[PDB]
């Protein structure tokens, strides 16, 4: 009996979590109460069959009987056998689900919810995330559940808890929406580029934290952590979860075999050993390493040792690079390694093949400047522009690079592309290239998945599928597309109303900035100078409409004035 199996081991609670997150993640319009129905229904068959392990059906696997129970409530998925029907529910996932924004009450309401029923106040939590990023990692999500929790019990018995919590609250929804961007890169990684991408990006990243460690060992992590992800990715959540506790173990056990910075995380309850592992800062770089030029360019047996086990010695390339330059972006490192792989491909080809790839270290001279540089600058007008102004600038460019993407999808994306400003630029010159390059991965992969759902830009397409680690080099390659057929303007797109003053300070700047995309889509060759001095006006406008007299008409006769000097320039 599988679910059997699983339940002894994640427990009660866990595996009643997980559940339900599994579920408000195949199906995410059907209603929290629907859910919890089937999640007692499901755990309490899997109570009869601890016991019984081979009553009713605790022979069948975790897919036939979830897939079964939620078939009770759902059509043409349903229709089918497996795993064709489990990879029906996996492609019908939807990264933007239509759903309402999320508004919370006021404190008070907040903590009497909690307080009368807790694990209420929590499933509907876990629910209401679940069923918005249908790819967030479980495991770590029970982990903000528990943080989610003592938020709650610590604020809701002070002096101010609209002081106490809404901070801890803010501080945790971005933290946990950078979380479920990363989950989501992996993810994507591989189910679109298959498990030799996500191992190497594996490979590179651990043996940057973990310098001390033997490339076999590195070798078993890589490999135990792809079988982590390769489920939850792919819905078996009770596993992942599963698997991911003895990877801790593993960890903690031979912790000397690993790092010297597992000490503070073994020393805790699972759920935050787990969380602490994954982000434990690069152990200290051992001193007396060789140089690395000597085994893989001067020697002599590259080409042997290539042929022989080609992955194997590429992942100890990976390896050796990585763990003396944590300095390095973990996609730069793939580039660099990706360049020395197609250079032994075309090298060990040659006659002498010494002679040919002896100069390989040469070729990434480029690879390492070119990031370098386009930070540089960037934070340079970071640090002048601000946030707000960035964002814009990178709204121009974009919607110039690729006219057709959607309004909305391109406002998200440029502002999520202006925060790595805010959150790199502050860094020494030496720390921006890193943070920068590998936030743009995660932001990027955001651009190309909500694509994928609804293709309509060749030059979108291209860019996300041809290489993962060159993204962010395709996209800054485009420039503005020629071909496209400027939009006609549309009455209804550029009228201001007055229910713009009701929103927040942020929600107007997402107006004006969801009018700067239209304006551009509108007048592609346009320049910055012009778009610039428009915005102008508008700004000028908000202001006074929102505030003279009864007027919901001025957002008529104002936006007439408005639409009038905007057809002029
Ligand atoms: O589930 C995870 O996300 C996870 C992550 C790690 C991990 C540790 C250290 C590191 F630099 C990267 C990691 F992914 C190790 C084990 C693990 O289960
Ligand atoms: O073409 C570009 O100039 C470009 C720039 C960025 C970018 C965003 C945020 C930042 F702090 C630095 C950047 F380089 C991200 C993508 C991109 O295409
Ligand atoms: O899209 C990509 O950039 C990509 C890259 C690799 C890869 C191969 C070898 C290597 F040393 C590093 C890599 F990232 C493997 C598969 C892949 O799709």
């Amino acid at each position: 009996s599988e679910v059997a199996h699983r339940f002894k081991d994640l427990g009660e609670e866990n595996f009643k979590a997980l559940v339900l997150i599994a579920f408000a993640q195949y199906l995410q319009q059907c209603p929290f109460e629907d859910h919890v129905k089937l999640v007692n229904e499901v755990t309490e068959f899997a109570k009869t069959c601890v016991a019984d392990e081979s009553a009713e059906n605790c022979d069948k696997s975790l897919h036939t009987l979830f897939g079964d129970k939620l078939c009770t409530v759902a059509a043409d998925c349903c229709a089918k056998q497996e795993p064709e029907r489990n990879e029906c529910f996996l492609q019908h996932k939807d990264d933007n689900p239509n759903l309402p924004r999320l508004v919370r009450p006021e404190v008070d309401v907040m903590c009497t919810a909690f307080h009368d029923n807790e694990e209420t106040f929590l499933k509907k939590y876990l629910y209401e995330i679940a069923r918005r990023h249908p790819y967030f990692y479980a495991p770590e999500l029970l982990f903000f559940a528990k943080r989610y929790k003592a938020a709650f019990t610590e604020c809701c018995q002070a002096a101010d808890k609209a002081a106490c919590l809404l901070p801890k609250l803010d501080e945790l929804r971005d933290e946990g929406k950078a979380s479920s961007a990363k989950q989501r890169l992996k993810c994507a990684s591989l189910q679109k580029f298959g498990e030799r991408a996500f191992k190497a990006w594996a490979v590179a990243r651990l043996s940057q934290r973990f310098p001390k460690a033997e490339f076999a060992e590195v070798s078993k992590l890589v490999t135990d952590l792809t079988k982590v992800h390769t489920e939850c990715c792919h819905g078996d959540l009770l596993e992942c979860a599963d698997d991911r506790a003895d990877l801790a173990k593993y960890i903690c056990e031979n912790q000397d075999s690993i790092s010297s910075k597992l000490k503070e995380c073994c020393e805790k309850p699972l759920l935050e050993k787990s969380h602490c592992i994954a982000e434990v800062e690069n152990d200290e770089m051992p001193a007396d390493l060789p140089s690395l030029a000597a085994d893989f360019v001067e020697s002599k047996d590259v080409c042997k040792n290539y042929a022989e086990a080609k992955d194997v010695f590429l992942g100890m390339f990976l390896y050796e690079y990585a763990r003396r330059h944590p300095d390095y972006s973990v996609v730069l490192l793939l580039r660099l390694a990706k360049t020395y792989e197609t250079t032994l491909e075309k090298c060990c080809a040659a006659a002498d093949p010494h002679e040919c790839y002896a100069k390989v270290f040469d070729e990434f001279k480029p690879l390492v400047e070119e990031p370098q540089n386009l930070i540089k600058q960037n934070c340079e007008l970071f640090e002048q522009l601000g946030e707000y102004k960035f964002q814009n600038a990178l709204l121009v460019r974009y919607t110039k690079k690729v006219p057709q993407v959607s309004t909305p999808t391109l406002v998200e994306v440029s502002r999520n592309l202006g925060k790595v400003g805010s959150k790199c630029c502050k860094h020494p010159e030496a720390k921006r290239m890193p943070c920068a390059e590998d936030y743009l991965s995660v932001v990027l992969n955001q651009l190309c998945v909500l694509h994928e759902k609804t293709p309509v830009s060749d030059r979108v397409t291209k860019c996300c599928t041809e290489s993962l680690v060159n993204r962010r080099p395709c996209f800054s390659a485009l420039e503005v597309d020629e071909t496209y057929v400027p939009k006609e303007f549309n009455a209804e797109t550029f009228t201001f109303h007055a229910d713009i003053c009701t929103l927040s300070e942020k929600e107007r700047q997402i107006k004006k900035q969801t009018a700067l995309v239209e304006l551009v889509k509108h007048k592609p060759k346009a320049t910055k100078e012009q778009l610039k001095a428009v915005m102008d006006d508008f700004a000028a406008f908000v202001e006074k409409c929102c505030k003279a007299d009864d007027k919901e008409t001025c957002f008529a006769e104002e936006g007439k004035k408005l639409v009038a000097a905007s057809q002029a320039a």
